[PDB]
């Protein structure tokens, strides 16, 4: 084979010289050094790592059996939960005690990126999105409806510029008051004794509350742009009289800039496809160059320079503040095995080498790059998928020893704990107390979670449909629960509590109108999928003040156990064949739809059309929903293996002509049986209610790396 042994491992050789020529100069740490501590780690994780798998297994048996036994009971549902160990007392209040923390994630509300981190230039993007153009942003997006003459075209719209203005304006009125007059008046801006004047027609006010003035740039008398701050968000008014836009504009403003997305989550989880160890360098390069800061395809922005209101130099950050998200604790990868062969657990590896390259984010210098991620020493890495507190433990348990093998101090590798599994859900507070000085996020999701709740109820019941499932009780109980856990374990001024991601990228205007329940739920931070949303939704932490609204919700408890544990069970006789024949084709078009391009292509996170043509961003997790929630019809009889493989059939085509504007596809249609994307999407489904907790990884990277094994012949 093409492996370094060192102790009882075999390295993928490409993984060796990557760490040893790549990651590893710059950090001082000794190389033989270096893999002795992997080889120990591994060996001395790998046994718990696998118990906690093995609990898994065991009490989803017990509760397939209970369910098969047997209107639920709940008290004796609840009962048998603490019986088996699945629900645990609940802790003593406490309050989180992590520090050196940077002031994105303890203080300011807004939006978090995430990225690929296997495509580069998204990661690139993404980094740069820190700040972004609110005109750009309108203008090309339907926020600003096309119709009254403010259609786009080849060429810049004039009137459409002009409702893009008045938009902008407006803003500023709403976030930036001042004391008299609207910013729509204004004629000029200039700094008179380190406070900001802005020029009416008739008259001169400053800002309503002149705190809001944060800077800047050129002569005070003329500047070129005005730095304004709001809920620790800032505004950069760019002032330029001669540029075509500034020409037009009252004030000769250019642009509107906003702080956008300030913090981003590097992925390595389930928006990439990596099956193999060739796959994994290509994510740790990448992770690598981000952090040493010289990734290049156009480079990463350097911090922004202003003067204060006073008259000094300062520099606020250009970047958005990265984390990265390791896979979980399921998956093993071929990167690493040992001596008889057995593939080395990818969690465990990732929080080594993820873990290894971030120290060049921590200082500037020649050999671990020239730009800086975490002001404060941290690396935050956010873990998915943990099932209950003893999965928290042991995450904590491996950072902790990868910082003794890496030489930092302890709890440098902060936490981010996804609260995506039922068992998570129900026992958050005891998750959130076993990390209680290393998190730094929690957050929810809708795909992902939903496809546990089917997985572990699978044998109560058919469930509802999949549009349904969003405003069920557990669900709603399951939002509230979240943010209550972090804010009653202190987090406002901490932690970020986060919620689920945007997934309709063209759709932004309906973003603007409905995403801003998320902060008046009072979460910190929710996911975007794009630079440019991330600017429109940095308009809801404007409206929203998030500190406040955290404020107003403390103390309260808004969901009982009983509302968590309400199964979504359908009612009798709920759906019409057409009714059923529309959500199985919408969930099979789902799968096909997201399976073709990460078998045959490795891409994991892209608009994807929808059933109805409608573009998509989701990850992973669109395949663990969908495919439970077929494996739960099948099982029960809602629908037969037949419909399916019939539907699958009916819905290839359309994902073939979805794809056509693309050279690389293969159709799948019509030899189905010859398509490896299409065998994997039908494998999915028919097997879906046998995977460990509906995870469709195994199934997924097997797949992939049987097309990748045909590519090479
Ligand atoms: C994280 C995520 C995404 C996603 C992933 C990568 C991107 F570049 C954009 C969105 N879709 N759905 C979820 N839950
Ligand atoms: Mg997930």
């Amino acid at each position: 084979t093409d492996r370094v042994s060192v102790g009882n491992l075999r390295i993928a050789r490409v993984l060796y010289d990557f760490v040893n020529n790549e990651a590893l100069p710059g950090t001082d740490i000794d190389p033989d050094s270096f893999w002795a501590g992997v080889d120990k780690v591994v060996a001395d994780l790998t046994p718990q790592n696998q118990a906690l798998l093995n609990a898994r297994d065991e009490l989803q048996a017990q509760i397939d059996k209970w369910h098969r036994r047997r209107p639920i009971d709940m008290d004796a549902y609840r009962q048998f939960l603490t019986e088996i160990g699945y629900l645990l007392p609940e802790p003593d209040d406490f309050t989180i005690t992590t520090s050196g923390v940077d002031a994105e994630i303890t203080t300011t509300a807004g939006p978090q990126l995430v990225v690929p981190v296997l495509n580069a230039r998204f990661a690139l993007n993404a980094a740069n999105a820190r700040w972004g153009s609110l005109y750009d942003a309108l203008y090309g997006t339907d926020v600003i409806p096309e119709t009254d003459g403010a259609e786009k075209g080849p060429t810049y719209n004039k009137v459409r510029g002009d409702k893009v203005i008045a938009y902008a304006r407006k803003f500023l009125d709403d976030s930036v008051p001042l004391s008299s007059g609207s910013f729509g008046d204004a004629t000029g801006f200039t700094v008179q004794d380190g406070q900001l004047v802005v020029a009416l027609p008739d008259k001169s006010t400053g800002l309503a509350n002149p705190g809001q003035f944060a800077g800047y740039t050129g002569a005070a008398e003329s500047p070129t742009s005005v730095l304004l701050i709001n809920h620790g968000l800032h505004i950069e008014i760019l002032i330029d009289p001669e540029s075509q836009v500034g020409t037009t504009d009252r004030a000769g403003v250019k642009d509107v800039i906003l702080e956008s997305a300030i913090t981003t989550i590097m992925d390595f989880e389930d928006s990439v496809a990596a099956v193999d160890a060739a796959d994994k360098v290509l994510g740790y390069r990448n992770w690598l160059g981000l952090n040493k800061g010289d990734l290049a395809a156009r480079v990463l922005n350097r911090d922004r320079n202003y003067t204060a209101p006073g008259g000094g130099q300062f520099t606020l950050p250009g970047r958005s503040l990265m984390f990265v998200r390791n896979v979980g604790h399921l998956m093993t990868n071929d990167a690493i095995v040992d001596t008889d062969g057995s593939e080395v657990f990818e969690g465990i590896m990732d929080a080594l080498f993820t873990g290894l390259i971030a120290i060049h984010g921590l200082k500037a210098s020649d050999v671990n790059g020239p730009l800086i991620n975490s002001r404060t020493g941290s690396i935050y890495i956010v873990k998915p998928k943990m099932h209950g507190p003893a999965e928290v433990a042991f995450t904590c348990e491996l950072f902790s020893r990868v910082e003794d093998v890496l030489g930092l101090p302890q709890n440098t590798m902060k936490i981010g704990i996804m609260d995506e599994e039922r068992r998570t859900t129900v026992n958050l507070k005891a998750c959130i107390k076993a990390a209680a000085d290393r998190v730094v996020f929690i957050n929810t999701g809708f795909l992902d979670r939903t496809g546990d709740e089917i997985h572990t109820s699978m044998e109560a019941g058919p469930m509802v449909r999949k549009g349904t499932m969003k405003s069920q009780p557990w669900i709603l109980a399951y939002e509230d629960h979240n943010v209550d856990a972090g804010l009653a374990a202190g987090f406002s001024g901490r932690a970020q509590v986060g919620k689920g991601m945007w997934t309709m990228t063209e759709l932004m205007a309906d973003m603007v109108e409905t995403k801003i329940a998320q902060p008046r739920a009072g979460a910190s931070t929710a996911w975007v999928p794009s630079p440019t949303a991330a600017t429109l939704h940095a308009l809801h932490y404007h409206q929203v003040d998030v500190a406040a609204v955290q404020q107003g919700l403390a103390g309260k408890r808004r969901a009982t156990i009983e509302q968590l544990l309400t199964i979504p069970l359908a009612k009798e006789l709920a759906w019409a064949p057409d009714e059923i024949r529309e959500e199985v084709d919408n969930n099979c078009q789902s799968i096909l739809g997201y399976v073709v391009r990460w078998v045959d292509q490795g891409v994991g996170a892209s608009k994807v059309p929808d059933i109805h043509d409608v573009a998509l961003m989701e990850d992973r997790a669109t395949l663990r929903i969908s495919s439970q929630l077929l494996a739960n019809w099948l099982r029960h009889g809602v629908i037969t293996s037949a419909d399916v493989r019939a539907s699958l059939e009916r819905m290839a085509p359309l994902v073939d002509r979805q794809n056509a504007g693309d050279v690389a596809y293969r159709p799948m249609a019509p030899n189905f049986d010859d398509s490896i994307a299409f065998l994997a999407a039908q494998e999915l489904i028919l097997s879906g209610a046998q995977q460990p907790n509906g995870y469709t990884e195994p199934i997924l990277h097997r797949r992939r790396r049987e097309f990748k094994a045909r590519a090479a012949e």
